[PDB]
This record gives C-alpha cells, structure tokens and sequence, in this order.
C-alpha cells in the first residue's frame, strides 16, 4: 500500500541484494522457493506429529499453556520432508552465509511449529532475544549471530495473521510501543519464506478470521554456532544422522563448527579432532564431496 | 602496589565477588589438598605420555613442536571429572558471578606445560573462542569466567601468569606495560579466578632447567554459549557415574539462561534432555 513494502523475490534473486535488503529494510519474502507437493508432504507429517496423544511427562514449553496450544518441536526429527529438504535448501543458505560472512559459521538453534486458531490476538511488537539474552545487549554494528525464517504452511493474509514487520526497526535503540500501523505485512502463499534480520521489530498477527481455519507456521532460527542450539539433535539415531548430507549435519550440530577469526580452531570439538572425525560420521554426499 | 588478594578456600563469596568487580581477579589459598593435585598430576602424566597422533590435532597442529596440552581432561581424569569440577567453593563463585547471565557449563577444560625458555604471551583478553564477547558492553551479564589451575609452583621465575587489575574497565587492551601487572605467584593446590575482559598474560618460562610449568585452565560459560570442547561423546556408564552438578556442567542436561528466556536450552521433543536419555546420576533418585 502507501508506506513501502516488503520485497518479494524470486528464488533465483541476487544474495548481494538480498543481503541488502536485511540490512536496510530488515526483512524480505522470497516467493515460491518450496515447491506445493513440499508444502504439503510436510503439512501431512505435522499432521501426524498434532495428532499424536498428550504424553504423560512434563512437556516445558507446552505445560505453560492451556490444552489447546498447538505446538511441534524440532520438527528435523520427525518430519523428513524438513529435514531432507526444507533444512538445506540451497537460496536459504547462500542467504545464511552471506549474512554470516562477518560472524563464520551458522547452525539450526531451532525449527518448530505453531498454529494461531481463529480468534486469537496478535502478539506484542518484539525482538527475538529472548531465547539467548546476551543478544539484547549486543550493539546493531556488531557482526550477527541471529537469523529468522518464517515459512508459511497455510496462506497468510491480512484477516488471518499475516507477519508484521517494521522495516527498518533494527536501527531503532529500543522497542518502545509502536502503533500497529507503523508495520507492513507479510501476506504470503505457503511456499513463500520471509527471511528476518537480528534486531527487527515484528509480530505474529494472530488469526481474527471466523471461520475456524487455523494459520500454520514453521519458525527456524539460524544463529552463529557460537550460541548453544535451542533445540539440541544428539539423540537422532545415528541411521537417520547418516543418511542426511554434510550441511544437514552440520545444521543439526554433529560436526565441528568454525567462528570467525580470531577464533583460529573452531567449536564443538573434542579429543582436539573433529566430532564427525571421533565419531567415525558417514553422510549421503560424502561421495561427492 | 595493590598485588592479587590471596583469599583462604573457606572465605566469604561476597569477597571474593565483590574482588572480582574490583581487582578482577584474585587468588583461592590451599582449595585442592595435596592428594587431589597429586592424583589429577598422575592422570595427566599418563596423557601426556601417550604417543603423538598421526591424524590432524586442530588446535596442536597450528603451534610450533614445543606445544604440551592435553585437551577436554574430564574425559581422561577422574580426578577433575569427579572431584575437581564440581568443587562447592568454584560454584558458589560462578553462582554468584553469573547471577544476572542465568547458568553456566564448562565451555572448555585443558592442560598446558611450558617449558623453560619460553616467552610470555602479548597482554589480551578472553574473548577468542567467542568473538561475539569482544562486542558486548562492559555492564553487559558476565557470560565468561576463568579458572586457572596450577599443577606445579607459579614463580615470578617460570612465568607465573601476569595480571593488570581493574583493566577489565579499560576500552581497549592497548599496549599495557610488564610492570602493570602484578604475578599470580602460586603453590599447586591453589586457584587462579579471572573476570571477563581482564587484560593478562601466560607468564612464559625464564627457567633454564627443570621440568615444565604445569597448569590447567577451565572456562566456565553461560550456557548460552555453545562449548569449546563437547563431551557428549562421553560412555554413558561415565557420564551416570557423575554427579548431577558434574552432568550439568558437561552438556548432558537441559539448563536455562536467565529470564526472558523462560523455557530453558539444551532441550528435544519439548522435554528435558536427561529425562529423553533416562539419565542416571551418582547424587539423583
Ligand atoms: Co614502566
Ligand atoms: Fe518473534
Ligand atoms: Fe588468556
């Protein structure tokens, strides 16, 4: 409308132009880049992850909320369309290293899902530095060490909840209280993916529609591996390990990582060799590589 | 000049933390007895005597021959994985130290030997590892501490290591002086407690005979930051024969960075990672 809006790319868009864009406006949309049959092969294994009975066991996050919270963690271990092929999409990572050339390496703190019902409000205006609050305190110029993915599972539009984002907010010195209509939305297809710089105001948009169709998003967080994942992939078993590439490996924290200089070594090491090294780690492209 | 405070073991830990705000560093007296500094040498006296690899040692390869270290000690010492980690007087410390940060884990514990002849390291601070810490504030929560172990006497002639007091306020590391700082001397059994941003140095070796200096570093962090060195590779018999507070500090459990992070980390399929793996511990029902 008026006030400029956010881009929307092509997958095949220039990563010079898109690194860019998240350091101007802060956030950008890349149209198209999952194919339907994806979206919807990865819809149908979070179907089954939703169904599934409530457990018997504490459950820290879901515990927190009334029943009727609607939530599936680390969706790498139980929904191979993520894991082999949303996870190591190619653009996503020409993004992530562009973005991360100042900072080195990048893994996955997080991917999950959440479904915001019909009725429910949108959230407060935000910065995702709650997970790791040492990011509160680091300065915009720093080098950074934090990226959002937002993929739209269901349609996103301006009645259900579509993600608003302030461009540009990320220079801002606090929060504040911004009013509602100082952000744009990011209405999308499933198949898009909204690509969120450290530091950008936003947020979720709830779902004021009436008809009782639910807005679905999965939320990834790329950080620097110099921050410990959110969600930790240890206990995958090694036949499923395996069978991932290398970069789906290193995602998920099963090899050694390497920083920035002056960092000279790396991260997540042990017996001064690499992790992949000490646990003799196989992967589905080591051939080609 | 104001020297480092040498504090007994069993001295109050609002000292010793109101010295780290201070000074930025002091010394604990006597805090391992003789036998648990002699066996935890004995330990590392058998790594040390293994036979150099063959395969590519990511750390070693980069330093010149001379270079003694022996990486992640827990995993071949029980007498740091059972005894020295989870000494009651460093976690009070790092309790009250990482207050505002939330928990902490060891990010890293190794050995170093230096040898007579060596020269001291240039003056800089901690923040290699994790270069994100060269940007936060200097009011920013601590998210990294130094505990510095030594093995054999730390004299001003084997390179006792150099500390600047009150430099973690500085800006900058700059160009500081030798006589800027004062000398960690220090008897085996003692312990080293270095602040976030102090300027210092490894004292090198003036010797010119006798066996090496020996020291063991660990590097205590908010668990926001991933570990230098992961244990998770550690036998599962290994890791339930520790403590839960051992445990804790090697990874193999859900811990939590202070509010606003309300959930905790290190977490999978929304429950505690100890509860996923049905871990045991030496001190748990
Ligand atoms: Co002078
Ligand atoms: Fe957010
Ligand atoms: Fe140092």
């Amino acid at each position: 409308d008026s006030k400029p809006q956010l881009q929307r790319l092509a997958a095949d868009a220039d990563v010079d132009r898109m690194c860019r864009l998240l350091e101007e406006d802060g956030a950008f949309i890349l149209k198209g880049l999952l194919p339907f049959d994806v979206v919807e092969s990865f819809n149908r294994e979070l179907d089954v992850q939703m169904a599934i009975p409530p457990p018997k066991g504490e459950r820290l996050l879901a515990d927190k909320y009334p029943p009727h919270f609607k939530y599936v963690p680390n969706v790498a271990t139980t929904c191979p369309t993520f894991r082999n092929t949303v996870l190591i999409n190619p653009v996503i990572h020409a993004i992530c290293e562009a973005y991360f050339q100042r900072t080195g390496d990048y893994w996955l703190s997080a991917a999950f899902l959440r479904e915001i019902e019909s009725g429910m409000p949108a959230q407060p205006f935000h910065r995702d530095d709650a997970t790791h609050p040492l990011m509160h305190y680091q300065p915009l110029e720093a080098p950074p060490v934090s990226l959002s993915v937002i993929f739209p599972l269901t349609e996103f539009t301006e009645e259900n909840g579509a993600t608003e984002v302030i461009l540009g907010s990320h220079r801002w010195t606090e929060v504040g209280t911004p009013e509602r209509d100082q952000a744009v939305l990011a209405t999308m297809d499933p198949g898009d993916v909204l690509i969120v710089r450290q530091r950008v105001v936003h947020a979720g948009g709830g779902n004021r529609t009436t008809a009782g169709k639910p807005r679905r998003v999965v939320l990834a967080y790329f950080n620097s591996v110099q921050l410990t994942p959110f969600e930790t992939y240890r206990t995958m078993p090694r036949e499923m390990v395996e069978s991932m590439t290398v970069l789906g490996q290193r995602m998920l924290g099963w090899r050694t990582m390497k920083p920035s200089d002056p960092n000279i070594v790396g991260i997540n090491l042990i017996d001064d060799k690499r992790l992949e090294n000490v646990l003799q780690l196989k992967a589905a492209d080591s051939p080609a590589l």
